[PDB]
């Protein structure tokens, strides 16, 4: 039954950089500091769908667990309304490949086992992303990362707020699923989260993101990630996993609970 903040509580006067976040910005809280700010809508009233919401909020707030971020509370305001979510000082997954240093396997691989323990954590709460990827991947000072839906895509009503039309405030395509490309229809499953995940390991090992129509069509025939560009030394049985979980039959496809059964004995010893 999460938490309620308000405007007031946060201070604007700070330059904050928000850089390497992406859509979300960082904001100053008055009492607790550093602070993840997603605003999903401004403008004209709607205390119509404020009772949904929260009931949203209330399911989603079960989801707790150390590779998922922290919802710090809602903001729900009068033509307003916000997401506040703990601070992750190294930004999300790309920024952090996209360093000017560099970047271990032990860190890598332990990086793909959190994820894991992240996307095996949710479906066991019975609940799809929808939309997985670098962008959605945070990462904090001890390269630990956690997940988050920075699009609102996993979400029903709070995904209904952020596009109402009356609102005042898709490369993502690239990680999708082939049978959801161009078919809206179909029922997003696990395995949908399966695909992005793989084409989430490629975008690690080759430090940068992959890459309509033609090439949308392409990915539906069967088109993949170029696997030449990873110049980076990547292990024989990730790219097995890689090339394992981007199937183009949902069936082919592993679950994450047997990923990590299969992964975890294979970090431990050869990455760590
Ligand atoms: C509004 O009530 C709530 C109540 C609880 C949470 C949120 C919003 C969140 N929102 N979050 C966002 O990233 C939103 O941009 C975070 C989040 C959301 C979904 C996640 O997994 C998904 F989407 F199921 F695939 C996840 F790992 C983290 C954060 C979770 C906790």
């Amino acid at each position: 039954n999460v938490i309620k903040m308000k405007s007031s509580d946060f201070l604007e006067s700070a330059e904050l950089d928000s850089g390497g976040f992406g859509k979300v910005s960082l904001a100053f809280h008055r009492t607790q500091g550093l602070m993840i700010m997603k605003t999903v809508y401004k403008g004209p009233n709607c205390i119509e769908h404020n009772e949904a919401l929260l009931e949203e909020a209330k399911m989603m707030n079960r989801l707790r667990h150390s590779r998922v971020v922290k919802l710090l509370g809602v903001i729900i305001e009068e033509g307003k309304y916000s997401l506040v979510m703990e601070y992750m000082e190294k930004g999300n997954l790309m920024h952090v490949l996209k360093a000017e240093m560099s970047t271990p396997l032990s860190v890598k691989g332990r990086i793909i086992l959190e994820i894991i323990e992240g996307m095996a954590y949710l479906h066991g709460k019975g609940v799809i992303h929808k939309d997985l990827k670098p962008e959605n991947i945070l990462v904090d000072n001890d390269f630990h990362i956690k997940i988050a839906d920075l699009g609102l895509a996993s979400f029903k009503m709070w995904s209904k707020l952020n596009n109402e039309e009356h609102n005042e405030l898709g490369g993502t395509l690239y990680y999708m699923a082939p049978e959801h490309l161009n078919d809206v229809n179909a029922k997003p499953t696990e395995k949908s989260d399966v695909y992005s995940f793989a084409v989430v390991l490629w975008a690690i090992f080759a430090n940068k993101e992959p890459y309509e129509q033609q090439l949308i069509m392409a990915i539906k025939s069967g088109n993949r990630p170029d696997v030449d560009d990873i110049t980076e030394y990547c292990p024989r049985e990730i790219i097995s996993l890689m090339k394992l979980c981007w199937e183009a039959n949902p069936e082919a496809r592993p679950t994450f609970p047997g990923i990590e059964e299969k992964f975890r004995p294979f970090y431990l010893s050869q990455l760590e």
